[PDB]
């Protein structure tokens, strides 16, 4: 298995070492075959080559069999013309590999029901994938501009835009809960019919999957009052990046959310955190993202579903025992993954 | 105090008459000087007059100071074709009115905590106010439309509508808590630009105003980790519909929850809930969406703030008292009226 690690800035350097102490315990104890090379990316990238996104990174990408990104950012590139700031590296990684669909988990942990901002019994048992859809809708469609009057965007969704992402959310229920809902505003806009009808032609094909229809609005209520009960959760956009940002609050914690951008080429995981410029060295960085977002790497990229389990639940215990700086405890990073290796073994 | 009531559909007759109650239990003890006609409005209208917004109903809302509405729709009605439904009722009446504010109060009443899915601690104090663009935005955009292999929305806004919304949200911070957010999508969205610019500009002349922006994916956030350091929330139609659903679970129920459409004519006072049909005239609608939009027209059309306080207290009371069936209680209407009259007294 190649895997390309693109560690970026702040923090990303150590919750990458984390995860890939782990990923060579893991080698180690089974011979999985593990071969992965670091690459500079964003601001490391900037730092010697120019720009966030150079060759050698684009090719090791192209090579791998996936990739274990980092954080991007960091004041210091903040100048910069836009075109070369981190975040467009990251943006030239997506559009390289046609990665079009944004998997974003939530996930609350038994035992960590406590950091949830819902009560116990609310938050016991949620087990939600939010999957955005990445490059077509509002945020690039065309026309659009603005004058001194007035403003106008445009939301488009062509029929292949939708049946692909709709594909992805299937597809990953089967391996989950059977349980899809899609999520559209088909009561007023014509992109909502025409994503809910694109969304039904493609479930026939899965008659052993569930599926449902909701509106964006009503959707958001219900991620909040009863979450439990939705396996995938598939939408536009624009929609997908509300209703990602309301279920990642549900664990308590962005140092538990990792994430995957599935596409047509090279499968992008990455921790949702940022680069946390300032805390970065300390030694006090949550590699659980990185770490759980090398497990999604395991099963999707992989197939080692029962693998990237025991990741799973190490993590999960770890959390319980030597809960990190974030969740209230004393475990920097080396000790938090410490307890976490104490349970592959 | 010349109120227009138009009951409409289902359970509107029902959870209206209950607010009516109220209204005439407190015109005898404090001489009002309430005078109220019914005015067929909806399916109701549809069946007699075939429009949904017959002549005698909106020269009777143009008489009247207020207008109580209860709720629109129907299955009987819904094959009609969109040009005479009953929710086109609504918006000829908006727009005879010149409605394009919604203002949608999401309010946690003590004792009713318990209420909400969210931890005590996050849903305790809780009061804010989205105030919503009514007229304009995707809903309403031009172009629009849709072919078997795409289809597209227009979100367009201009200065003046944007203007006349912000101007109401200040003029609310000031009677309230003094702290506007401006929700938009300006780091993507021209339109967001262009709110946030023209919101931030219409707040110079509210000095006294505390204004903040928020992107909506951020507030989807806030709203639901730290909803209490809220006061009003300004925002465009659909990031509204959006906003003010999530709003809802703060509380704990969406039929708990009064609106009220505000412009240059005669503002509506409605119910956020829908007519349930299927639950009309077995009584056990819960009518207190209906006596808050009463208080709320107490308040904002009439002044009389103590008397609308006084009723939402009351409420409270009979939430907490008699809990109708859809809180997990038995309290039908009637019943549950009669509560919130005995603490009228």
């Amino acid at each position: 298995m190649k895997v390309a690690v693109l560690p970026g800035d702040g923090i990303g350097p150590e919750v990458t070492e984390a995860a890939l102490k782990v990923l060579r315990a893991l080698d180690e104890a089974e011979g999985l075959g593990l071969a992965y090379e670091v690459f500079p990316f964003g601001g490391a990238a900037i730092d010697a080559f120019g720009e966030p996104f150079p060759e050698p990174t684009r090719k090791g990408v192209e090579e791998a069999e996936a990739v274990l990104l980092g954080s991007v950012g960091g004041p210091k590139w903040d100048g910069l013309p836009r075109k070369i700031r981190p975040e467009t590296g990251l943006l030239s990684l997506r559009k390289s590999q046609d990665l079009f669909a944004n998997l974003r988990p939530a996930k609350v942990f038994p035992g960590l029901e406590r950091l949830s901002p819902l009560k116990e019994e609310i938050a016991r048992g949620v087990d939600v994938l939010i999957v955005r859809e990445l490059t077509g809708g509002i945020y690039f469609g065309e026309p659009r501009g603005m004058s001194e009057a007035e403003a106008w965007n445009t939301e488009r969704y062509s029929k292949p835009e939708v049946e692909r992402v709709a594909r992805v959310a299937f597809e990953f229920a089967r391996k989950r809960r059977k349980h899809v809902v899609s999520v559209d505003k088909a009561n007023v806009l014509e992109v909502g019919e025409f994503w809910r009808k694109t969304v039904e032609e493609v479930g026939r094909g899965y008659p052993d999957v569930a599926l449902e229809h909701q509106y964006v609005d009503a959707m958001a209520m219900h991620l909040v009052r009863s979450p439990a009960r939705f396996d995938v959760v598939v939408t536009g956009n624009i929609f997908g990046d509300i209703l990602s940002d309301l279920a990642s609050v549900l664990p308590g914690s962005l140092g538990l959310l990792p994430s995957a951008s599935l596409g047509r080429g090279t499968p992008v995981f990455e921790p949702v955190h940022g680069s946390a410029p300032d805390i970065a060295g300390k030694g006090i960085a949550n590699p659980t993202a990185a770490i759980l977002s090398a497990a999604m790497m395991l099963e999707h990229a992989f197939g080692l579903v029962e693998l990237a389990r025991k990741v799973e639940d190490a993590v999960a215990k770890a959390l319980l025992e030597t809960p990190p700086p974030d969740l209230g405890g004393s475990a920097g990073t080396e000790a938090f993954t410490a307890t976490v290796l104490r349970h592959l073994a």
